[PDB]
C-alpha cells in the first residue's frame, strides 16, 4: 500500500520525480510559469538542465518525507507548518498542490504496478487540507 509505494518511488527517485513531475506540467502547462526557464522546452531538453532534475527530485524527497510521517495518508499539521515557512517558496499555493497529486494519481494508474492511487489521492486531499489550515493562501 501507501507505506510500500513511498519505498518504490525512493528507489529510483530521480526518475520517478521527473516522470510525475512532466506529467504535472504537460497536463497543466501554466504551471511552468512558476520556474525560471521550463516554458518552451520539450520533456527531454528539461531533462538536460541541471536545476529541474536537481529541484524535482528535492520537491519528491520532501514530499515522501512528510508522507512517511504521515499516519493513514493524514500528513503531520507541524509538516504542513514547516512547508509554509519554508525559506524561498512563499509564492506557494494550494491549488498547484490540487494539481500536482491529480497527475500524480494518474501516473500511478497508468503504471503496471500496484501502487495504492487511492491512498495517493487522500494524502494529496489531506496535505492541501494541512497547509490551507497552516496558511496557505
Ligand atoms: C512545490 C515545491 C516544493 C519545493 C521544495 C523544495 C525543496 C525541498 C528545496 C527547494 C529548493 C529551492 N526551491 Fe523549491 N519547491 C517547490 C516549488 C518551487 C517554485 C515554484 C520555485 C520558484 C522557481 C523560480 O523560478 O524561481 C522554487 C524555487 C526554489 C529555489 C530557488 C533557487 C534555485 O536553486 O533555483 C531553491 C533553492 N521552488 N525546493
Ligand atoms: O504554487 C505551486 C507551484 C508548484 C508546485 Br509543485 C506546488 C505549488
Amino acid at each position: 500500500g501507501f507505506k510500500q509505494d513511498i519505498a518504490t518511488l525512493r528507489g529510483d527517485l530521480r526518475t520517478y520525480a521527473q516522470d510525475i513531475f512532466l506529467a504535472f506540467l504537460n497536463k497543466y502547462p501554466d504551471e511552468k510559469r512558476n520556474f525560471k526557464n521550463y516554458v518552451g522546452k520539450s520533456d527531454q531538453e528539461l531533462k538536460s538542465m541541471a536545476k529541474f532534475g536537481d529541484h524535482t527530485e528535492k520537491v519528491f524527497n520532501l514530499m515522501m518525507e512528510v508522507a512517511d510521517r504521515a499516519t493513514d495518508c493524514v500528513p503531520l499539521a507541524s509538516d504542513a507548518s514547516t512547508l509554509v515557512q519554508m525559506k524561498q517558496h512563499s509564492g506557494l499555493t494550494t491549488g498547484n498542490f490540487e494539481k500536482l497529486f491529480v497527475a500524480l494519481v494518474e501516473y500511478m494508474r497508468a503504471s503496471g504496478q500496484s501502487f495504492d492511487s487511492q491512498s495517493w489521492d487522500r494524502f494529496g486531499k489531506n496535505l492541501v487540507s494541512a497547509l490551507s489550515s497552516a496558511g496557505m493562501k
